[PDB]
Formats: C-alpha cells, sequence, structure tokens
C-alpha cells in the first residue's frame, strides 16, 4: 500500500509550526489512491503546511483529505492579516503538480487551499 494516511500525518507533524493548532481529517477510501497520486498528495500537504506561519492571534490549520469522485485536499487556515502568506514559490509548485496530475488547484481567501486530481479509472 501507499501508507497515504500515515504520510499525511507525518507531513503535518514535520512541517506544522508548533504555535499553530492543527486538525487532520480523512474521508473516503484512501486505499484506492495510486502511488503517483499519493506522492502528489503528500507533497501538496508538505508544501501547504510548511508555508503556514504564526499570525497575530492564535490560529488553526486544518488539513482534509477526501476520496470521493476524485482525490481532493483542502487546507484551511483561519489566520488573518497576512496577504503574502501562501504566495511564494510553493504556489508555483502546487500549480505545477495540479497540471502534472491533470487536476486543479484553488487558492481562496481565512485562507483555503484546495488541490484535486482525478482518480484513474
Ligand atoms: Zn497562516
Ligand atoms: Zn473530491
Amino acid at each position: 500500500g501507499t501508507r497515504l494516511r500515515q504520510r499525511i500525518d507525518a507531513a503535518v507533524a514535520q512541517f506544522a509550526d508548533s504555535g499553530l493548532r492543527t486538525s487532520v481529517q480523512f474521508v473516503g477510501p484512501l486505499s484506492v489512491v495510486d502511488s503517483a497520486l499519493a506522492d502528489q498528495a503528500e507533497a501538496v500537504v508538505r508544501e501547504a503546511v510548511s508555508n503556514a506561519v504564526r499570525h497575530a492571534k492564535a490560529s488553526t490549520l486544518t488539513v482534509r483529505v477526501k476520496v470521493d469522485d476524485d482525490l481532493c485536499i483542502e487546507v484551511t487556515d483561519n489566520g488573518r492579516g497576512l496577504p503574502d502568506e501562501f504566495t511564494g514559490s510553493g504556489l508555483t509548485n502546487l500549480r505545477q503538480r495540479a497540471e502534472q496530475a491533470g487536476g486543479e488547484f484553488t487558492l481562496a481567501s481565512g485562507t483555503v487551499l484546495r488541490w484535486s486530481a482525478p482518480l484513474s479509472q
């Protein structure tokens, strides 16, 4: 197997700033995701979490990985006041991986990062 769930947990544990509260949620049959897509999911979470910094107030960073019609990752950051957060080279990385996977990516503003890709049929 891909150990996708364990790898998402490890990515959050390694890269989440200790000043941020985190929540990690999984929904759906993670075991159906193939190796290439699991690698993308891990890299997306690593990149998104490593770019999250401390805000003036206490903040929460939520990571949701869902397998439904597709694979979709939603990283929500309720922190405010940092318009340059998430706008670095990591954004190029996330967009590049979405194109690599034939999927899509959205940055919306707290701030929500959504990365999705189709599952192979
Ligand atoms: Zn933040
Ligand atoms: Zn989905």
